[PDB]
RNA sequence: GGGCAGAUUGAGCCUGGGAGCUCUCUGCCC
């Protein structure tokens, strides 16, 4: 912890199909 | 498609200072 340089996950993201 | 929670003992980016961004996996909800 205490810590910097990433932020909160994701489930899904956009795709060509 | 989107949010919330878990993997940065998963990958990348910019920056002096992120309440930061791109990218991937899993669970729950819409």
């Amino acid at each position: 912890g205490i810590s910097y340089g990433r932020k909160k996950r994701r489930q899904r993201r956009r795709a060509h199909q």
